[PDB]
């Protein structure tokens, strides 16, 4: 819909595009990209460009399998940042096997398929409002990220005034030319920590503005002599950077979670959906939380989720439901972090949503009383189960779950476990400066 | 054709050329040149320019011998980089003895002399689609290369973002203006390592294209305060730059390798061509990888062609056949590194393919099973040899080969070895820090 191949080949001629960055996204969620000169647009829009597909596998690839790049014309974007010989153009593309089939291991197809299956139960959209938090660090002469922050502000503070840096201001001003839709942005809890929340949109267009985001950020910050990072827990002792995820289901252009009469204004749809997120939470974390590091943030203390349960408005509840109902009816999942793969976070979250409406799952009693406060005893009296505390735990959990391990397929899943099992392997064989300074002299 | 003498004389007035590089390659692929004021354009065009042809031998030159420079008007080009007075231009020249005979020593001639052979056998064009890789290092105070890589990218990543340096993108753009037809380009397996892939072209059109590239690269990389090097493996235990060579024998303007009526769709020629490439493989490695360092890359692990054979998809096969087909039926030779002299690379690759064709050689069992994953004797099961492991080894083989020699000719072969038996000597007589690190206290 959004664009047509005639609008494009006209626009590239108009704007003077001279470079085409045909971007995609590997499995760890990194921003892959094979770039061609503009002279090579025809071949591109024909869906002919071949690139080594084994890349989608990341550092755990072995042999090269040629694959094709099918661009999505409704993702075209002309970067503000000029090159000395014209401007640069982007194109988000799906990966296809050599023959004709889509490559099953492509996180973007994988979300189309699970989304296909969403409409197999009759729902129209699956909309997303992400609240992705990031940090700004200074740089030394050498282009080397230090560990000093661009400021010393706190929650909702006035970040660097409009006379200077304001990386966040200028970051948001550059995205809006780009035809973005940002809700608002505020300084977050820790010095140097910032946030830019998004106006919600269908999953796919959402998981694509979630990548684009990260890129314009790491771009714009660099420009001002900074380093920007979505690492969940950069600095021990300070706030972590979590990327919440406001989720809503539509049917027939209408929000399904809302129900005037029923309890809380939540239909059996909204109610059942929940129950499955809860069943499957502990499991699917290993995806919404890919790294060794995240679990340093998911340590009780800094208003991070550490417990499976949902509230009216609790301290740090794992599943909130924001004040607003009706159409803005939404379930907040506040445990995802900007290291998550957006395609594989929405593929899996979508999963436990439909696994709960399918088998009509019984939403358990919502804990309204401070979940932290409870001793380590009454913690069980309400069946409030903690989450996995180390990437390993998270992976044995998910490794087992029949449902999660279907919402990824046999390719996407089998690989993932390996990269992460390698990753963990590196963390646990390592000897950090801690071990050494806690042990060398005491023992 | 491309350019009549009348044609060129036009553009050098109009475009205000004030300098001219009569450019040619020495025996080791180094780009040489004798430069002249534009005031001296008539003299070169009339082929009367004399220079010392002994320079072609490199460092192994002894006696000073006068020689002639004949430019290929089809290689005229202006460089999009102006000097204080005017522009600078150039030609790729062929070298002739004081009596209008070609110099048996010029690498560009010996590729003509060997492409001639292809016509005696009955073919029309021998196409080439190089995939040359390269590293960018930082520059210290003095303007000297350091060991700092230009970025931290990885396989098919978004290499430097479009905001800041971006050497890669800037080299793709620049080369577009220079009538260069670039296919694509990505970020390569190691940090600071890059690839820019070529559209297939005749042998010598491409080799002219491969040299010029190296020049443009180093030239722009310098401009961004970087150091672009084409070293097969400038860093131990870091992936090394290579340069696969996609080859495809044409006849009657048609890909003589395709044929739905054969195994895997490979004409009886494609089969024969592979037969001879394999016959000669251990022998021509002393030329496609012409440095004491080339072989510190041919160590198993960081993905490289240690072993000899041809399959559908494997960890790093010597010969490959990409998905693509039809006119796009080619024989990728994955062991060539960017250390090879184009004209002498092809001289030996061509010969082998022609020895297989001409001599109805039979292509062996394409080892479709992964080879890396086999033991020295479990690998001996099949007819699988690794290549030379030192330049010493690679040269003794090369010499003992009748066809290879007859593929470079008296002069080249002679000087080539001479020079290469010196490098080994310089290197086996050296005493490296490793040797000290290891033995000085051990013993
Ligand atoms: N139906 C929905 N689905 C997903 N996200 C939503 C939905 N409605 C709102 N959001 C998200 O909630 C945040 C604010 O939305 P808004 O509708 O203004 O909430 P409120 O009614 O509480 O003011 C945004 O970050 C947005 O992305
Ligand atoms: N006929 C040919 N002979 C030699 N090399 C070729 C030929 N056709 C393509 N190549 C090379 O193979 C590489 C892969 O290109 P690709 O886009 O897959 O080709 P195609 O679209 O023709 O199948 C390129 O770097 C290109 O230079
Ligand atoms: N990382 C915390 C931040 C606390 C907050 O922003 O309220 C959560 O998630
Ligand atoms: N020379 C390496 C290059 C690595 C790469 O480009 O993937 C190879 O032959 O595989
Ligand atoms: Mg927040
Ligand atoms: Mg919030
Ligand atoms: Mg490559
Ligand atoms: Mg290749």
């Amino acid at each position: 819909a959004k664009y047509t191949r005639e609008d494009i080949e006209k626009l590239v001629k108009e704007e003077n595009v001279k470079y085409i960055r045909l971007q995609f996204t590997d499995i760890l969620g990194t921003i892959k990209n094979v770039e061609i000169p503009v002279s090579q647009l025809g071949k591109a829009l024909d869906n002919k460009v071949m690139f080594d597909g084994s890349s989608i596998e990341g550092f755990v690839r072995i042999e090269e399998s040629d694959m094709y790049l099918y661009p999505d014309l409704n993702t075209f974007v002309i970067f503000p940042w000029t090159a000395e010989k014209g401007k640069v153009a982007r194109f988000i593309c799906d990966i296809y096997n050599p023959d004709g089939t889509p490559f099953e291991g492509d996180p973007r197809n994988n979300l189309k398929r699970i989304l296909k299956e969403m409409e197999d139960l009759g729902f129209s959209d699956f909309n997303l409002g992400p609240e992705p938090e990031f940090f700004l660090f200074k740089l030394d002469e050498k282009g080397e990220p230090t560990l000093e922050l661009n400021d010393k502000g706190g929650y909702f503070d006035l970040a660097p005034t409009d006379l200077g840096e304001n990386c966040r201001r200028d970051i948001v001003l550059e995205l809006e030319e780009m035809g973005f839709e940002i809700e608002a942005s505020h300084h977050e809890v820790a010095p140097g920590q910032h946030e830019i929340d998004f106006k919600y949109a269908g999953a796919v267009r959402s998981c694509d503005d979630i990548q684009t985001f990260k890129l314009v950020v790491k771009t714009i910050a660099r420009k001002h002599g900074l380093h920007a990072t979505f690492m969940p827990k950069p600095l021990f002792g300070v706030n972590g950077s979590g990327m919440h995820c406001n989720l809503s289901l539509f049917k027939n252009g209408v929000n399904a979670f809302f129900d005037e009469n029923a309890d809380l204004q939540l239909s059996e749809t909204a109610k059942h959906f929940i129950a499955g997120i809860v069943k499957h939470a502990t499991s699917f974390t290993a995806v919404t939380n890919p790294t060794v590091n995240s679990y340093k943030r998911l340590v009780p203390g800094y208003e991070a989720p550490c417990y499976v349960a949902w509230s009216a408005q609790n301290r740090s509840p794992l599943i909130r439901i924001p004040a607003s109902r009706g159409i803005s009816t939404r379930v907040e999942v506040r445990s995802v972090d900007p290291a998550a793969n957006p395609y594989l976070a929405l593929s899996v979250l979508l999963a436990a949503g439909l696994d709960g409406i399918k088998n009509k799952l019984e939403a358990p009693a919502p804990i309204d009383r401070n979940i932290y406060v409870m001793s380590k005893e009454e913690r069980m009296e309400n069946g409030i189960v903690d989450l996995p505390a180390t990437l390993a735990e998270a992976l044995e959990e998910f490794k087992s779950n029949e449902v999660m391990v279907k919402a990824l397929g046999e390719h996407l899943f089998e690989h993932f476990i390996e990269a992460k099992e390698i990753e963990w392997d590196m963390f646990r064989t390592q000897v950090h400066p801690w071990e050494r300074e806690q042990y060398m002299s005491q023992y």
